[PDB]
């Protein structure tokens, strides 16, 4: 079966003040790979796409600030504190060039890190990322109200904050097939308190959807621009029915993205990588022996 345990090492380095937790692993020469989960997840959600890829590369899987066993600082968890704490992550580790692996709002940091140092980054595999969605109708209809509710301060922060939902519920629903009460203790683990999840509500917060926040959407505007564009190598992952990305999207983007290899891992909703983890870690593992690094 899909592995449980989370076997990594910890390994910690000062940012910002703040300690960050992140899996390092592989050979300690060559290109390294850079693992950016999102929300309501951790390092936890590689841990079985890594061991494909560890073999022959540097793997690197940061939590991000205020999640998994990163340091909780007293911050708003906008995008923009999550973009200030991985660009110093990234060079406090004295990274120079890399691979960059990406999921959700992980897709966001590394799409926006990457076209505004594209020189660094020789290849991005990504999966159910970050896209303007034009309006709710192109939001999923199953979670619609829910994830409408999510975006106000009365009820999104009694769903999330309070009731814990977005772990309890949006998760497990992210997913298709089933999660083991052990996976979702791993997953619960950062956010027994409260208090500590306010980034799982200022995420869904700072979706762009339907225009709004219009900071975020022209953001996101932004490095999709630039990855219609770039000739950067890129492998992108989708499932069906997906969220973020339905099959019809991940279609148009396979075909107008340069250099864009796209690989169908079958069923999947949000976190693709517990659907079918060893796809998409075997395949991360190929494409990267195709690549110049
Ligand atoms: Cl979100």
């Amino acid at each position: 079966g899909i592995g449980t345990g989370f076997p990594f090492d910890p390994h910690y380095v000062e940012v910002l003040g703040e300690r960050m937790h992140y899996v390092d692993v592989g050979p300690r020469d060559g290109t390294p790979v850079l693992f950016l989960h999102g929300n309501p997840t951790s390092s936890y959600v590689w841990r079985n796409i890594i061991p494909h890829v560890a073999p022959t590369h540097r793997c690197i899987a940061p939590d991000l600030i205020g999640m998994g066993k990163s340091d909780k600082p007293d911050l708003g968890y906008f995008f923009d504190d999550h973009v200030r704490f991985m660009d110093a992550f990234i060079e406090a580790l004295g990274l120079e060039e890399v691979v960059l692996v990406i999921h959700d709002w992980g897709s966001a940091l590394g799409f926006h890190w990457a076209k505004r140092n594209p020189e660094r980054v020789k290849g991005i595999a990504f999966m159910e990322f970050i896209r303007p969605i034009p309006t709710w109708d192109e939001w999923p209809e199953f979670a619609r109200e829910t994830f409408q509710a999510f975006r106000t301060t009365d009820v999104g922060r009694k769903l999330i904050i309070d009731h814990n939902v977005f772990i309890e519920g949006t998760l497990p629903m992210g997913v298709v097939r089933p999660l083991t009460e052990v996976e979702m203790d791993h997953y619960r683990e950062p956010f027994l308190n409260p208090v500590d999840r306010e980034p799982l509500w200022r995420f869904p917060n700072e979706l762009p959807i339907a225009g709004e926040p219009a900071n975020i959407v022209a953001l996101v505007e932004e490095y999709m621009d630039w990855l219609h564009q770039s000739p950067v190598p890129k492998l992108l992952f989708w499932g069906t029915p997906g969220v973020l990305i339905p099959p019809a999207e991940a279609a148009r983007l396979a075909k107008s993205l340069p250099n864009c290899k796209a690989v169908d891992i079958g069923p999947g909703l949000n976190l693709l990588q517990e659907d079918n983890p060893d796809l998409i870690g075997s395949e991360i593992a190929r494409w990267l022996s195709t690549l110049e690094i």
